[PDB]
RNA sequence: CACUGGUGCAAAUUUGCACUAGUCUAAAACUCCUCGAUUACAUACACAAA
């Protein structure tokens, strides 16, 4: 069983090191740090900074090698914990640890204007680098999705569209480049992007993102919509220019300041988008939430109605229940599993979300207002826990106490969870003034432009993508705010003036809070799109249709241009089950409907995805999708059956479905919905996993360009080098320096001669041409684009990593039909014979990333790649 | 099945293993928030309708 660090469990958050002192911190609420002690490195004298009430740990003996301490709150019944004194390292003169890359001094100069004899500034800086790494993944995906949206399947060019946009050009300059005072090359570049912009508008595919063109054809409304879309694309392009380098090796330095420095029209667009979302939630919130609010007021006897309304607004928009230090949902889930299993019954499926909100709200109020001490006690037990099993036990014990307290309340909620009561509560008068929430309401004016810019990015993202980007940004800003607070403390008091480009980080507290709200509002369902003919073609094509069907034929089959009563059942069925599916939208955004349908014919690929689905879920899918299920068949037979259904699905299968189903018609309709849902889920899982694998490589490219720029300032040997000429130059130069010199900036290569020698072999196996192709394929999501072309050639489909590398290797070794015979790569012959990726080829391709050994090994060895795989063998 | 530090056995000129840490390693510091993830998520029961 994996065990946690006892040092973290006991309460020691961090040991900050300066040249003469160490500062020990303990965990406060959430990410807060409690300064506990200051220790002198030379004489080991200690001074307690914490008050008797605030202190969480007791410091014992401190010496050159070890630090002994114990919890003041009972961890391990007060057991003594021994941790290394961080200043004790052989072969290092300084008490202060350096970074593995050796870029700590260059980074401190870039962010703070000078070097420091402490390890605090570098920790804050690594948090900023993490923000850039995650933005690099999402902008790369968004740019690919926008290009993909065009439908130009055969196209050498890529960034003629997003690459030529600039946030420094207003909409007027963009639409009238000639009337500009810009260079002729620039004017032509703008025209190329303008033409692509009109191409994107013509597709009608922007509706997938919630960017619907206006219903009216009025010129004024049309231009206002186009201007907003242009601002969104130009901002995405600007972010891309800040996290990736251009042809000349240059990148913009205004990522954190540009939004406040560009034309005010861009800021108007950001306000318009956020105001639209906030105004829909905020307008008549009490009337909009009257059913739950009425039930809660009747149920919560110890609270004033106005207080409940304010708490409910918090629960929906602020989601304070998600900042408690434990999972409210997990507690509710444990309560239902052990004691309220009846509420998990099929009859509550239609009202389950409402029922869970009411149950979660009671638990939230219990810990947020009524029993804050119980919440603090629960966090301490979870922090003290050393294993996953212990943590589950803590949630289970808490659920048992909660059931005794809320059993009657939960039964009461379940009694009201039916259509008759809900319809009744909906029609009932709600005499509460909407102005009660004026003090709690969140408005667009309350947020920074940086926060609004992040909200704008969410239009292009799926809920999982929003969760991944936002939770990562929130965590990094929270860490940065804490590091600044520690450095500015009376006890530490070290200079930390950020340079002009990074002044935004001074507002890291406010940004962390605003970003949390952005995650909540961005995660909410947007109004359904007006389905356009393009979407209907996408839906019929993904299901399976004649390759040469005309737009007029699609209109005819779905009666799109026909007016009448009850004649649109098929159109409505396709809209509800395909067009409105987030899984379908994800597939159209990153893939091609016709290509995905062809990939679905490959039973080995579909069986691989089905294999990952839990056995209980396969049984549910088998029962819902198969008309006459053989329940006595094996799980492999059931998976094999579902794979055959997916291979044979077509639009034709659903042409007679009855959308307004009566009686027995319902059985066929439910089965059709189940089959479409499984088909979309299986294809979505495959594409999403490949996009996710690609993201790891995108981080590697972003880091290599960033690291090359930093190393270039301190390595004379890199002085005349251009990275794009040969991507292997950083690893090659650093490996050579380790062999020929004594001093080394890069510790990964210097410390591990065996791994350094391995990287040297991998560099030699590669060349400038193949590495350049790899970087281009990673940046353009070529593996996802060309998946249908090569996935069929894989003999055994056993991992996302192996699928990605096989397709990538086929793309790299493809001999251009337009170009002449080029230096055939030495791995091509075996790859074509093997029908599987070549392990040595991955290492050669990844040789540019060799300077960061953990990244290089994780990206080159299938067993080390995924943190969620090989848990038992790990 | 990683990387780096400390400690402890071993080991000449390769280092290896064990225990333990690390926000200054890797998508990677505790509790959260997340992801894996499919069972779904989502200010408005569901269904139908526009
Ligand atoms: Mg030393
Ligand atoms: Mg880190």
């Amino acid at each position: 069983e994996k065990k946690k660090s006892s040092v973290k469990a006991a309460g020691m958050k961090s040991i900050l090191v300066s040249e003469n002192k160490m500062y020990i911190t303990s965990f406060g609420k959430g990410n807060s740090a409690v300064l506990e002690y200051e220790v002198d490195n030379n004489d080991y004298n200690k001074t307690q900074l914490s008050s008797k009430d605030n202190s969480n740990i007791e410091l014992g003996d401190v010496n050159e090698v070890n630090i002994t301490f114990s919890s003041k709150h009972g961890f391990g019944s007060g057991v003594e914990i021994n941790t290394s004194n961080p200043t004790h390292r052989s072969g290092e003169s300084s008490p202060v640890r350096g970074d593995m890359l050796g870029l700590k001094s260059e980074l401190e100069k870039r962010f703070f204007g000078k070097t420091f004899d402490d390890n605090i500034h570098i920790q804050l800086i690594y948090n900023i680098l993490d923000i850039e790494k995650i933005l690099a993944v999402y902008v790369t995906n968004i740019v690919y999705a926008l290009n993909n949206m065009l439908g130009i399947k055969d196209s050498e060019s890529y960034d003629d569209f997003m690459g030529y946009l600039s946030a420094r050009n207003t909409y007027e300059v963009f639409t009238h480049p000639d009337k500009s005072n810009l260079s002729d090359k620039v004017k032509g570049n703008i025209k190329k992007s303008l033409s692509k912009f009109n191409d994107l508008l013509k597709t009608k595919r922007l509706g997938y993102f919630g960017l619907e063109e206006p219903k009216t054809k009025d010129t004024r409304a049309s231009e206002a919509y186009k201007k907003r879309v242009y601002h969104m694309l130009a901002i995405v392009g600007q972010i891309a220019q800040c996290v990736f380098h251009d042809k000349s090796g240059a990148k913009r330095f205004d990522l954190y300041s540009f939004i406040n420095n560009i034309d005010p029209e861009y800021r108007d667009t950001l306000d318009y988008l956020v105001e639209e979302r906030l105004k829909s939630i905020n307008k008549d919130f009490i009337e909009g939430n009257k059913v739950n609010i009425s039930l809660l007021i009747d149920m919560m006897k110890g609270y004033e109605a106005d207080d409940i309304i304010r708490l409910y607004y918090d629960f929906i928009v602020l989601k304070s229940q998600k900042n408690l230090g434990f999972s409210i949902k997990k507690l509710r889930e444990k309560m239902l599993e052990e004691y309220g299993f009846r509420f998990k019954d099929k009859q509550y499926d239609s009202v389950r979300s409402k029922m869970y909100k009411l149950m979660d709200f009671l638990l939230f109020c219990n810990y947020y207002r009524n029993d804050v001490a119980a919440g603090e006690a629960l966090v301490r037990k979870l922090r003290f826990s050393m294993t996953d099993d212990e943590k589950e036990g803590i949630y289970a014990d808490e659920a048992a106490k909660l059931w005794g307290k809320f059993r009657n309340d939960f039964e009461n909620i379940a009694d009201h969870m039916n259509g008759d009561v809900i319809k009744e509560l909906g029609k009932a008068d709600m005499d509460f003034d909407e102005k009660i929430l004026d003090s709690e309401k969140k408005n667009a004016s309350d947020l920074l432009y940086f926060s609004k810019m992040i909200y704008m990015l969410t239009y292009f993202l799926d809920g999982k993508e929003i969760n991944d980007l936002l939770t990562t940004l929130i965590s990094k800003f929270d860490n940065i705010k804490e590091f600044l607070k520690i450095m500015k403390s009376s006890a530490v008091d070290v200079e930390c003036e950020l340079t002009a480009g990074y002044k935004l980080f001074n507002d890291s507290q406010r940004i962390t809070n605003e970003l949390f709200i952005v995650k909540n509002i961005a995660s909410m369902r947007k109004p359904a799109a007006s389905a356009k003919l393009t979407m209907f073609r996408d839906a019929l094509t993904i299901l399976g249709i004649d390759d040469n069907i005309t737009d007029d034929r699609i209109s005819e089959i779905l009666k799109l241009k026909e007016k009448g009563k009850g004649i649109h059942g098929l159109r409505n069925f396709i809209t509800n089950n395909v067009i409105e599916s987030s899984r379908f939208v994800y597939l159209i955004k990153y893939a091609n409907a016709q290509k995905i349908r062809e990939v679905a014919k490959n039973e080995k690929v579909v069986m691989f995805v089905l294999g990952g689905i839990p056995d209980t879920q396969i049984e549910r899918y088998y029962k819902s999708c198969v008309e006459f299920p053989d329940m006595n068949s094996s799980l492999e037979a059931k998976r094999s059956e579902l794979a055959r259904m997916i291979k044979n699905i077509s639009f034709d299968d659903f042409k007679n479905v009855k959308q307004q189903a009566k009686g027995r018609e319902n059985v066929a309709k439910e089965r059709a919905k189940a089959v479409i849902g499984l088909y979309l889920t299986v294809m979505y899982l495959l594409v999403k996993n490949l996009v996710n694998v690609n993201a790891r490589y995108v981080i590697a490219i972003h880091c290599l360009e960033r690291d090359f720029g930093l190393y270039k300032e301190i390595i004379p040997e890199l002085a005349s080098k251009n990275l794009k000429n040969d991507y292997r130059i950083l690893s090659q130069t650093l490996c050579e320096l380790c062999d020929d010199r004594n001093e080394s900036s890069n510790l990964f290569l210097k410390k591990n001669k065996r791994l350094r020698k391995c990287v040297e072999v991998d560099i030699n196996n590669a060349d400038s041409s193949m590495t350049r192709k790899y970087a281009n394929c990673i940046a353009h999501l070529t593996v996802v684009r060309e998946l249908k072309e090569y996935i069929g050639d894989i003999r055994t489909v056993d991992s996302y990593f192996s699928i990605y590398h096989y397709v990538m290797q086929r793309c790299i070794t493809k001999r251009g039909d337009d170009t002449k015979q080029e230096e055939k790569i030495k791995y091509e012959d075996d790859l074509l014979k093997n029908h599987g990726y070549t392990k040595d080829f991955v290492k050669a391709l990844n040789s540019p990333f060799g300077y960061n050994i953990p990244r290089f090994k994780n990206l080159s060895i299938e067993q080390l790649f995924d943190r969620n795989e090989y848990l038992t063998e790990k």
